[PDB]
């Protein structure tokens, strides 16, 4: 049990409208032959070209919610939406593109695509609402056959060009007119009762549906997301590198230490509370606070309430010096807080789009985060950039500019020259930081803040 066998059932009654008489009684193998493609008893790495639920998961990164409308089908053209927002009319003869025929339609499909996808996954995944036009309008952008590689790398490939008789990936597909093996799920298969609108609308509110065939992709894909994502979690999956993966843990392991470290220098607190991951672990593990623990699982529908966190009867008095809610998403923080929540409005190749204005973002682990809501730090103030360091200065062992800067929060800085250690390591920190806060993080901490108070540590 790897692949989805071709001999699994697949329901036809979400297809009956646009393919009126078709058999109850059908096949993957039988669905796949009906929609113009011949499989050849192939054992070249594609063994369907629809996929399990638990593999479209692992391929996350790949999905692409696609829909097509009749807009008057052979004498008819056809709207073909996708969860990229457009919308191509192809003539049988939000971005809205006038009719053309499929053989200008198949190369901006193979563009789009390719610009959509060369940085997010090495194949593409068609998430469906099948009613019956989107899968007999396959034939007309999409080629199949064996495993391939790409012409110009060792990439698998995703492409195809008839006027050169080569493959691509997603990376050298320019020019190219064929969308070669792609993989595609029905959600319908799911079991859902009643149509797409109605389900999708029992989640999400920010997406609607202004009768045009990407609304309904945007929908498809958006309750994908939620059945996969918000209501069923798995974070044992692992995902490929693709970006700045381990800069950006490494970061907030960084700033996380740095952060919580000045706040129990400044403020002296005698307790803090550390809700959130059952696993963590002391961010500062030489200071004399007494650190207590509280287990919360990441949230992926909604945002904690505080009153159910907190409240109901632990030192009990979380009023008592502070909490540390390190990505532990919650309504409305306390002000005694050191706050780090993540921006689900960031535009990057980790964060992918999610449900009722949530996100997905993909770092190792897939994490459907909650709508980021300004309001949830009204107690609370942005926490500006430091640097702090007690480490004597001593070089050690990269050529040298005199760093001048209010933010080196040192005993060489307030002795009025920066040595060149924490110089380097200023400039480090200020790197991570930066990579931390580019890579959607936000930070928020107490109003009686200052980071005044920690050159009085230095005595
Ligand atoms: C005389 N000491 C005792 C109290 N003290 C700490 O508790 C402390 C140590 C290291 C840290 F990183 C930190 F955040 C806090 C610093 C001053
Ligand atoms: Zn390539
Ligand atoms: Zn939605
Ligand atoms: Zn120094």
């Amino acid at each position: 049990p790897t692949h989805l066998s071709v001999d699994t059932k697949f329901k036809t009654e979400g297809l009956c409208v646009d393919i009126p008489g078709i058999p109850k009684d059908m096949t993957y193998r039988r669905l796949i032959s009906m929609m113009g493609f011949k499989m050849n008893y192939q054992v070249n790495g594609y063994p369907n070209m629809f996929i399990t639920r638990e593999e479209a998961i692992r391929h996350v990164r790949a999905w692409i919610g696609f829909d097509v409308e009749g807009c008057h089908g052979t004498n008819l053209p056809l709207q073909l939406g996708f969860s990229t927002g457009v919308n191509l009319v192809a003539v049988p003869t939000p971005l809205m593109y006038k009719g053309l025929p499929w053989n200008v339609v198949r190369i901006k499909i193979v563009q789009m695509l390719s610009d959509t996808l060369k940085n997010l996954s090495d194949r593409v995944v068609f998430v469906l609402w099948a009613h019956g036009f989107e899968l007999t309008s396959m034939k007309y952008f999409v080629k199949i056959g064996p495993e391939r590689t790409c012409c110009l790398c060792d990439r698998r490939a995703t492409c195809f060009s008839t006027a050169s008789d080569t493959y691509a990936c997603w990376h050298h597909s320019i020019g190219f007119d064929y969308v070669y093996n792609p993989f595609m799920i029905d959600v319908q298969q799911w079991g859902f009762t009643g149509n797409l609108q109605s389900n999708h609308d029992l989640y999400c509110q920010v997406h609607g549906n202004a009768h045009v065939a990407s609304c309904d992709a945007i929908m498809t894909r958006c309750l994908a997301v939620h059945e996969c994502f918000v209501k069923r979690v798995d974070w044992t999956i692992e995902y490929p590198i693709i970006g700045d993966e381990l800069k950006i843990n490494a970061a907030c392991r960084k700033v996380q230490h740095m952060v919580v470290k000045a706040a129990l220098l400044a403020d002296k607190f005698p307790v803090l509370h550390d809700i959130g991951n059952p696993k963590a672990i002391k961010c500062v593990p030489q200071a004399d606070v007494e650190w207590k623990f509280y287990d919360a699982q990441p949230c992926s529908d909604k945002a904690y309430k505080i009153e159910e966190l907190f409240y109901s009867y632990h030192s009990d008095k979380f009023t008592d010096g502070v909490c540390l809610f390190w990505n532990c998403n919650v309504d409305r923080y306390p002000a005694n807080s050191i706050v780090c929540r993540f921006d689900t409005r960031v535009l990057s190749n980790l964060n992918l789009p999610g449900c009722d204005g949530g996100s997905l973002y993909v770092n190792k682990h897939a994490f459907h985060t909650p709508a980021f809501d300004k309001s949830a730090f009204v107690n609370l103030k942005q926490l500006p950039f430091f640097y702090y360091s007690d480490s004597p200065c001593e070089s050690h062992g990269i050529d040298y500019v005199p760093l001048k800067s209010a933010t080196c929060i040192t005993r060489c800085n307030l002795g009025g020259a920066v040595c060149r250690h924490h110089a380097n390591e200023y400039r480090l920190y200020l790197d991570a930081y930066n990579m931390m806060i580019s890579a959607g993080f936000s930070l928020w901490v107490y109003k009686q803040f200052d980071t005044y108070n920690l050159w009085n540590t230095f005595t």
